[PDB]
């Protein structure tokens, strides 16, 4: 009954030698089966170097090269052999599409992921096509919208964004908006809503092909959850996520956030406190722990400890990213007792 998530990169199975690649996939399938959990968030795009721009994907499509046709069959094998549902993990904005498409612009007079602008209708149509191509070539149970759906307090300064702000009733001058706290706050919420609405447009396109049973999840950064004024520079709002998606996947990753080593546990506890202060928020949230320190491995002992910590703090829905499945990291013998749902009726 509780949700237990393995967040997996298909980058880790890839090999130009398909025979070897299929052997790698076999290990993945067995690994997830052995963990006895509920859900895999499965990478639909390639990004082995973590360059923050997607140039190729793991499924046939109309716009970008397919590095390998592996998403469909890995999704299928996980669902039928490994006992899990599958969310296709997709970027929202960070796509290396046509150069004439509008990119998110930073405020020219501003103090100082490679993202396309969600306010350009052509961006929305082309990203839409990619989601439609995914939906039309694979079977899966949900969509995980990537953490790249964010905008800073100096974004988006592009022409289509400015037009959208003006249509919404704001000044066309972002600097004038920023000079006034009341406007600045309302502008932040507008951007949050705009990003959310774009994801929901994409979900609708997938549902027009896969049908209405598709669930939605989206990654949210920890700051908008634990210090909500930070919405101003993230364009992510926790309550908005909880109302808009089936699952809000919180990146409960203290070391990614640069939290001091000995303060990780207290940071996690504080996050659970904030969540529990919103009724049923924990019931619609997944807390994703980190299994790597960006890279070294987080010890299996530490990761299991964090999972114990979440349970003891009343959080039952959780998971981790990434899984080094070809190398048993984290060690299944140590993680499984704090992760498996097999005991649950």
């Amino acid at each position: 009954s509780p949700q237990r998530i393995m967040h997996i990169d298909l980058d880790y199975v890839y090999d130009e030698n398909l025979q070897q690649m299929d052997r790698n996939i076999d290990v993945l399938i067995q690994r997830v089966k052995d963990m006895q959990i509920s859900t895999v968030y499965l990478q639909a795009f390639a990004d082995p170097d973590g360059d923050g721009l997607v140039k190729e994907v793991w499924f046939p499509n109309r716009l970008l090269p397919m590095k390998a046709d592996i998403f469909s069959r890995v999704a299928w094998q996980l669902r039928t052999r490994s006992g899990v549902n599958i969310y296709a993990w997709m970027p929202v904005l960070s796509w290396d599409l046509d150069p004439t498409l509008t990119r998110v612009k930073y405020l020219p007079t501003g103090e100082k992921y490679h993202r396309l602008s969600p306010f350009d209708d052509r961006v929305r149509a082309q990203v839409g096509m990619l989601y439609e191509d995914l939906a039309g070539h694979a079977a899966f149970d949900g969509i995980l919208f990537h953490d790249d759906a964010l905008l800073s307090d100096y974004e988006d300064a592009s022409a289509p964004a400015i037009t959208a702000y003006q249509q919404a009733g704001f000044s066309g001058s972002l600097s004038e908006i920023r000079q006034n706290p009341e406007q600045f706050k309302q502008w932040a919420r507008f951007k949050s809503r705009a990003l959310t609405d774009f994801t929901l447009e994409l979900s609708a396109r997938v549902k027009a092909i896969r049908g209405p049973h598709i669930k939605t999840a989206r990654n949210i950064f920890a700051l908008p959850v634990i210090q909500p004024e930070s919405e101003a520079w993230f364009a992510q709002n926790y309550a908005d996520f909880l109302k808009s998606y089936d699952w809000t996947a919180i990146m409960a990753m203290p070391y990614l956030e640069g939290v001091a080593e000995k303060s990780a546990d207290q940071w996690l506890i504080q996050l659970t406190n904030q969540i529990k202060n919103i009724p049923q928020a924990k019931d619609k949230s997944i807390l994703e722990l980190q299994a790597q320190n960006w890279h070294q491995a987080i010890s299996s002992q530490q990761l299991a400890h964090w999972m114990s910590l979440l349970q003891l703090n009343g959080v039952k829905n959780y998971g981790y990213y990434p899984d080094n499945f070809l190398h048993n990291q984290p060690e299944i013998d140590l993680i499984r007792p704090e992760f498996s749902t097999a005991w649950y009726p």
